[PDB]
């Protein structure tokens, strides 16, 4: 009944982008930039990228920022791959309206293959997923977009899994669905062919050797129409981690909204919300929600976060806490479009790791493409402990604020704090 | 395939108990619970069915010496006259938790009334919480008032008397007959209730009645599920239908509100009603007013859940839930009366519907414990709905209603749901 184990010497590394000027005294991980350049340098056979959008250059953003150099170097290194015999396949979300695609035009000219996926037509969503699969051996999964700002001006969390071909091949099955749908005349098949199916899921995760000790790993995906036989839905994977927690649930996610956003009429979506309420009330689980805040934050989030924060009670052992993580901006940084925010999307418990591409609102689980990596591993000092340490560093930092914080005190625009 | 209409000249009267000292200047065409009950007893010629939780109609029952017990003692004296006059008196009463004297029921048995104790703890792990009277298969009382002298003079109560409505009275008797059957030695929940328990009158096809001279739709819902024969709408489904159909406002006055299965070990989260109210305000911009009672016996865990709902008020989304606590003042003399000086009302009114119940709004009342609710809709300005709305707003606007930030020192009685 249990599927075949993996014999690969899998190694996981948490990789962050830390924005220019954001300091954590006496806390270090390899950067997104360093990890990506390393993957590109080592690529010999194949590179698959699932992507939301491409702005790797100053010219793409109409800026003259020195901090765009890292993104520009990534694009220059990507351009070397197809000429040296690497099979480059890039799946990209179709943009809402007309938009120039300088990065992808450059990669096409280099010999890379590019397909735009019209998720708006197919599912009324977008291709939000961010991952790389390198030589069917290594992968990056996380929050970082193909954006120079993702390296130097926004906070990101991802994982690079090295030397893990069984899980790399499993992730490629998710990529292949995007790749298929990127073709002219494509439609959602009523039944995905057998080659898209996986044996590795919530019920029977993949047995891997992760950093020299046994672990259970699987990859969940969204949305439901893209889900072949055996593939765990992202929402099911996420709620299973919440439902199995017996001590704590720590969530760092850019946006949290228990709704189907931009819907007409508005639709309430309490799947995750009731999961967290159940955890704290039934099992006395300590919940810490670290939500990002910036000038583009949906203001409707504040009331729902205040609603969760109200469930702290010493007698029932109900204990949900909410903080807003705000990346400070100086005058120069404030001029950079869509920068100075924390893009992390992950969850860690006492027993589980969840690393995602999606924000925690309903569209990400019903219409929009996403992928998550689920790991459990008996013992201490592993991937789970490292992610918990990152969460607590951010939670305890001067960049994290209670909901009663004065908006005028936090060092960037924040739509989720009041004047008082 | 709609069922037969009722041709009876149905007349509904809202009946309240207003505790000694509780004043509403220039508000009170409502006859009292005491007045309405004495009227029903004086008119009774053939039959009286009472569903009851407990009997304490005398000072001796409560070990008190209160002049305000006189109304209860007069109700017991008038009840004792019925069986000797040839009235068939049938009393279903909840089995007590421990050994208790039953002076009132011993007196009624001596008069020739029939009494059965229903062991709901054995049958469903609940209690027989329902309060209703059916008089001559023609009139009924349904509401919050127990067979308790305190229910007349020392606690606030809300009920309805439906007069000259034999179709609906006979329909209520079918609920009574379930209690009456289960009160017999050797009883068990039948796998299927016999057809004579079934009703044609429910949420899908309510009874067409002439209510105070104009057409109305009325049905009776019941709890818990094991007592529910074919055709009978469950109380929870009836309640949630009124919430789900509201387009303007939902006004709820209920003694206790707790989105849990209370006293469960382990603790169990129960968001059925909670999510209904959140959905109403978020999806449909429904203005929700929750008027929860508070006294020294209030379960303190209610506060956090009420604060959680109150957090959903914001101008842009049109989310608008307000919570107030209704507190009956008690001086030192009033405070010595056991289990008094509290508001027992359980009802809901919207712009289009009336809900009058016997149950508090927590999970046990919809899963294990016996309850009954009357559901009425009626086209036109005014009527029963307008009268119940006027009672709600009288209580809501009164000096006895308090925001959750009110000092516990400032409400005229002990209140466990205010911080102080
Ligand atoms: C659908 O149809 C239903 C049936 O018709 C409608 O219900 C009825 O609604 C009517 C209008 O509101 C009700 O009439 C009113 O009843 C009021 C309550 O009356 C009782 O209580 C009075 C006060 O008792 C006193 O209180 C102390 C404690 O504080 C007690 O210890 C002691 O009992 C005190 O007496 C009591 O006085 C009254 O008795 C009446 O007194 C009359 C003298 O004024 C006498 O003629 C007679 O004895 C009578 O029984 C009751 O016991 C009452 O306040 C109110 O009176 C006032 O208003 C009228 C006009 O509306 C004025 O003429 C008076 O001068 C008063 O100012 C009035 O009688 C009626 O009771 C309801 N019917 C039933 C069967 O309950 C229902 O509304 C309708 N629905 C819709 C949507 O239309
Ligand atoms: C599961 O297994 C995996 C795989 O083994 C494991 O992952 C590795 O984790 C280890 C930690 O245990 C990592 O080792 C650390 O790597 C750090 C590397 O950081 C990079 O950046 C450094 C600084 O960068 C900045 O500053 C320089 C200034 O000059 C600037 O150029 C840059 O632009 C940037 O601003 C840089 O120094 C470093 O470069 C060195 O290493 C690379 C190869 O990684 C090499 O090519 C270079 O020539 C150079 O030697 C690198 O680019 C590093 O900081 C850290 O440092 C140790 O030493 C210092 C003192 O010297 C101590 O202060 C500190 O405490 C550290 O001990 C250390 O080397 C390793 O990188 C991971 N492996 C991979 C592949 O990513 C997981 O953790 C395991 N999980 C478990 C066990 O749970
Ligand atoms: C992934 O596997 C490669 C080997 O296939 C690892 O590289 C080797 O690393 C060890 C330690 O530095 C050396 O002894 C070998 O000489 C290296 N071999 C090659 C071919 O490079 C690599 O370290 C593994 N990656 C991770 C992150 O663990
Ligand atoms: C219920 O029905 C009875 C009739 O069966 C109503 O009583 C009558 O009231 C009217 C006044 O409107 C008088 O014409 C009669 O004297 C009464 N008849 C009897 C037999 O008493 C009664 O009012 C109806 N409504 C209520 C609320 O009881
Ligand atoms: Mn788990
Ligand atoms: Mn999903
Ligand atoms: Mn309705
Ligand atoms: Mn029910």
């Amino acid at each position: 009944q249990r599927p075949a184990p993996c014999y690969d010497p899998c190694e996981a590394v948490l990789v962050e982008s830390i924005p220019e000027g954001l300091d954590f005294p006496n806390a270090g991980n390899p950067s997104t930039s360093q990890a990506w350049l390393g993957l590109l340098a080592g690529a010999h056979s194949s590179l698959d990228i699932a992507s939301f959008y491409w702005t790797l250059t100053n010219n793409d953003t109409h800026t003259q920022e020195p901090s765009a150099q890292q993104g520009e170097e990534v694009l220059r290194q990507l351009q070397t791959l197809a000429p040296k015999g690497v099979n480059v396949r890039i799946a990209v979300s179709k943009p809402s309206g007309p938009q120039p695609q300088a990065d992808l035009q450059a990669l096409l000219q280099s010999g890379a293959q590019v397909r735009m996926v019209d998720m708006q037509k197919l599912t009324h969503g977008v291709l939000h997923t961010k991952f790389w699969v390198v030589d069917q051996t290594h992968f990056y999964l996380g929050s970082a977009n193909m954006d120079w700002r993702s390296l130097t001006q926004v906070k990101e969390l991802g994982v690079v899994m090295y030397n893990c071909s069984c899980l790399a091949r499993d992730l490629t099955k998710i990529f292949e669905a995007y790749w298929f749908l990127g073709q002219a005349g494509s439609s959602i098949p009523s039944t995905w062919p057998r080659f898209y199916d996986t044996r590795y899921n919530q019920e029977t995760p993949m047995e891997i050797c992760l950093n020299g000790t046994p672990a259970l790993a699987y990859l969940a995906s969204a949305p439901p129409p893209l889900c072949p036989s055996g593939r765990t839905p992202d929402l099911k994977a996420l709620l299973n981690v919440v439902d199995n927690a017996r001590s704590f649930i720590y969530v760092a996610v850019m946006n949290y909204l228990p709704t189907l956003e931009f819907s007409h009429p508005h639709r309430f979506w309490p799947a995750i919300d009731d999961g967290l309420r159940r955890a704290t009330y039934e099992r006395g689980v300590k919940v810490r929600l670290l939500i990002s805040c910036w000038g583009h934050s949906e203001p409707s989030m504040r009331a729902f976060l205040l609603s969760l924060a109200a469930l702290r009670d010493n007698h029932t052992h109900s204990d949900i806490q909410v903080k807003l993580f705000v990346v400070p901006a100086d005058e120069a940084q404030a001029r950079i479009p869509y920068a100075r925010v924390n893009h992390n999307k992950y969850m860690v418990t006492e027993r589980a790791t969840y690393i995602g591409t999606s924000n925690w609102s309903g569209n990400y689980f019903t219409e929009t493409a996403g992928t998550s990596l689920l790991v459990t591993q008996n013992g201490r000092g592993g991937l789970r402990s490292q992610l918990e340490a990152i969460f607590l560093r951010d939670w305890d930092s001067p960049y994290s604020h209670d909901l009663d914080t004065s908006a005028d005190s936090v060092g960037n625009a924040c739509r989720l704090l009041a004047a008082q």
